[PDB]
């Protein structure tokens, strides 16, 4: 508790590298409006003309929420470079969150003159949902996270959620949540808020590419002792006669050579070229999409199973729904051109992972015999097989960090498909609201609910501190690695900087996979 | 006692079920007008044309009062469901009341 | 060990709800015939005209066996209601089995 | 635990008078059949042609139950005489119950030859319902109690109960109870059963009559200092003129004299003569009955409010539904003659209690004036008024002892209307059943329930021990009391004895009220 004239916190944006730990700290200044005029609202797809696939039922809330779940909320571009060039992995360890220097301001409008003044006795309400009792809205990759650039002031997003829906209607099993029915701390201008959080144990994200591929793991100099069936008919000179001929795995035959392992799972997606003229002329984004069917309602699979974006020298192709796509600062919200988006490239994992736009392989579909020819078929979707190995999708400086693992009877490899760390108990949602301040009530009692309030909003600073654990690179590789680097040549701007108007931009996505490891 | 810039209380709305006890807590925000221009007034049914059965004599007061005496002031609908489906009875035991974050 | 005239056990059918535990107890009366005239028998699908999908080979035994593996062996309908309306989950913990009051 | 050849208990029938306590002990021999072929059955008034007032829904049970709730189960006639001649009151204190010397017998029938043999390995099941979790069937005055005469062997009655009914149907709120879903002790022929019980604190039953009446409590020699309005018109000689004249209460005026107390509550019932020729010619037992209306279903009030059976020298009249009526041993079940029943007489309580067949009194029904005459009306039913005093109904040697007070939000003077001690926690129901013994099962498994059992039944001895507390008579009365006595004159039989065929009979009801007390 502080008075009116004492600051309740200090600005801390820093990055500290010690041993196998790096600690990031970021401070931003925020602004919180009143949402929904202090009301909870039933929201629905009703009377929107929505397709069956787009129906929803839910509620909008008066509350806002803090979202720091993206990597540029924490690492600067230089810091991200230090991470990805020097480290085979990393994971989050613990978390510290602070709200301070609260200012609540009332807004008065007379004629066209808006006047803003301090309201020193008003409060804001803050609580974290530590027991995960609310619908968890983080991890859907929503905008409204802390800005990448520390000098930018950001608006706090409005909290809302969805429940079970049949069309645009609800079901008796649908849940409604009042956030005023949790406890929350109330803060005047001298108060501050804090809590800490510990990440559970998670695997290090793999920041590296394999320097080998699954099908190349053999000694190139040595034969095997295993035999395979090489030929079902002998050549002779006269005519082809049925025969059974066997060869042992040799270096000339690496493709037919027996192996211990299989590539990872595959769900095939449509291939689309970054050159317009190569693609079919039609709108196939929905009709040609890889989709799943849930309760008679289709949803595009995206980004889907972790798969290589393209094979060698096909770089102009990308999976239609299968890659993370970031917008530039010049991108519009809908139907923006290719030059305004940044399409990530998952190419590093083609060592262990199927290419996203190709079949997993071929299977025998029949019994051959002297009468009937052997037939095969393509496998476009392949589930887990014993012996499969795969890499998870890479993360990105502007991509998400964690997702909440759904609470369910069963999981298979619960790594979030957009990338990052799947968490049973993720960092909790932090909810904030301006406390309603009634206007002058009438002189005689009325039992009707107050609709009349003093217009106000709030602003302050927020700090997030995350400790990260690093996995060091042990390699015996003789030759130099690939590194992320900035271009040394001259240019009009510097990457990851403001322009002459003050606009901070991010030139490109930066993944984590540069250093290499044997497979 | 707090200053101008310090909150004097926190929002608490909760329901805790422990053993044979349930504890309800509810927080609301209120607004208090000035009543009667700070005056006490004799009030009556006089000159109302009231029937004999409706006559009254009394006073209106400048004061307001807090009334929490209804069950939905305390139990949410879900909480009320937990009570009535699982229990043969219940009674109130103790009470705690707080006013805070005053703004005039 | 008891004599001819002493009961070797008491009837216990009950359900006890304590905290996060519920303990079910069920007592039934059973009858055991002699099976197969005390013989083991090779049994097979042979000479049954069975389809290939229905073939089998095995043995029938003179023995009987106790099977309590169903939920109504334990929970009454009311008890099942208490479970499913109030609880997000449940699992079995430990088991106790008794045979008594044998009459041949 | 005993073997086959050892008795598990001894015969105890005794009465011990010590100080202010009397302890009764009674042993009887019982026989328990198999009921319902080991089945629970839904029972209903459906297809009985029942009137709406007689509909019911319920269940019959395989179990039997022990009922000792009558006074002759405990007191001999001589013991009852000692109680009622010497004591102003008494109440039950504690209870001891024992089952022992169990014999289970199997019955085999071939041709017309029934053969009975011991089954030494069979059991009976016994439990008391201590937590009152079953519908409490005691206290409805059912037959099947221990016989009055210790040498009589009695059959155990079958347990059954009713639940909510709409007509002959049930309601989703109706309860079904399986008695096998309680724990119970299983008893072979060497086993025995016991438990003890403590009565709660209850008032002494009042065994006495008042030697005064409410309206006679004044000093007959002395005037009052209070005045009453004696006359509203003066006599003069010429004509009656309006006047207000006041007199003070005197001994000549005891009826108009101010008093502190009122007689007890009244619900009037129809008067019927023990001489046929006096009564109206019609069947008025239902149409002229005092009845209550519960859920659109009528029930005769009986015996109803405690009231005097008749006034002075009207002894030939009795309340139609308002007295306890016992049958003689020669009585049939339905439409038996007056000579086969014994009608109790509640006459002793006319000191404080209204006569059952008369109005409670008169009330002013209007405003009198010079124009309109004062009018009154009769009060045939009067609820509790402040200042009322009353006596409860008397008990009887062959009448009931206790009833269970219904578990409800409210009560008014919860004394059972048939007489005796109202108990929140009465002596528990004691339930007994022969354990089913399957016959030979088939040689191949069937999942169908066994319908085939060895026919058997059981027999044994039961002991009940009750300690009673006595309230001694303190009277200063000079002249001799009324006492219960046997007639000294010769006769063909002795009262309360067996006849030459061995049939024990009870010549008459014996109440408790002989000694007197001032009011």
């Amino acid at each position: 508790a502080d008075g009116v004239g004492n600051a309740s916190g200090n600005w801390h944006c820093d990055s500290t590298w010690l041993g196998d730990r790096v600690i990031t700290t970021s401070t931003r200044t925020w602004a919180l409006p009143t949402y929904n005029n202090h009301l909870y609202k039933q929201i629905s797809s009703a009377s929107t003309g929505a397709s069956n696939d787009n129906h929803y039922f839910g509620y909008s809330t008066p509350w806002g929420y803090f979202d720091f779940n993206r990597f540029h909320c924490h690492f600067s571009p230089r810091d991200w470079q230090r991470l990805i060039n020097n480290n085979w992995g990393f994971r989050p360890k613990r978390l510290n969150f602070k709200l301070f220097n609260i200012q609540v301001k009332e807004v008065t409008t007379n004629d066209g003159v808006t006047t803003i003044a301090n309201n020193l006795t008003s409060t804001v309400q803050v609580f974290s949902d530590s027991e995960y009792q609310l619908p968890y809205v983080l991890g859907s990759a929503h905008q409204g996270c802390l800005p990448p650039f520390p000098a930018d002031v950001f608006m706090i997003p409005q909290y809302g959620y969805l429940t079970l829906n049949n069309g645009s209607q609800a079901v008796g099993r649908s849940s409604f949540y009042c956030l005023e029915y949790f406890p929350s701390q109330m803060l005047r201008t001298g108060n501050n808020f804090t809590f800490s959080y510990t990440f559970e144990e998670v695997p290090f994200h793999s920041s590296y590419a394999h320097s080998q591929s699954l099908d190349r793991l053999m000694n190139p100099l040595i034969d095997q002792y295993l035999y395979y069936l090489n030929r079902t008919q002998n050549q002779s000179g006269s005519a082809q006669n049925k025969d059974l001929l066997f060869s042992r795995g040799s270096p000339a035959g690496m493709s037919v050579q027996p192996k211990n392992w299989l590539p990872g799972p595959c769900y095939r997606q449509q291939r689309v070229s970054k050159t317009k003229t190569d693609n079919n002329n039609s709108n196939f984004t929905w009709t040609g999409a890889s989709k799943y069917n849930l309760n008679g309602r289709e949803s595009i699979i995206n980004p889907g199973t972790a798969m290589a974006s393209h094979k060698d020298d096909e770089d102009k192709f990308f999976p239609m729904s299968g890659v993370m796509i970031f917008g530039k600062e010049s991108a519009g919200a809908s139907n923006t051109a290719l030059d305004n988006v940044m399409i990530t490239d998952e190419e590093e994992i083609k060592a262990t992972n199927p290419v996203a736009t190709e079949r997993f392989g071929t299977v025998a579909v029949n019994f051959q015999s002297s009468s009937t020819d052997p037939a095969t078929g393509d496998v476009h979707a392949m589930g887990a097989l014993p012996g499969m190995v795969w890499q998870d999708r890479d993360v990105y400086l502007q991509g998400p960090i964690w997702a909440k693992i759904p609470h369910t009877d069963g999981h298979f490899h619960p790594s979030p498909l957009m990338g990052g760390f799947g968490l049973k108990n993720p960092p909790p949602q932090i909810l904030i609201k301006n406390t309603p301040v009634p206007a002058n009530p009438p002189a005689e009692f009325s039992a009707t609910k107050f609709a009349s309030f003093i217009t106000q909003y709030s602003t302050g600073q927020v700090s997030v501190e995350i400790e990260w654990e690093l996995q060091k690179e042990n390699s015996k590789r003789w030759n130099p690695e690939v590194q992320y680097t900035s271009n040394y040549a001259k240019s009009a701007n510097v990457d990851f900087t403001v322009d002459n108007n003050g606009l901070y931009t991010e030139p490109r996505p930066i993944g984590t996979r540069y250093l290499t490891r044997p497979l």
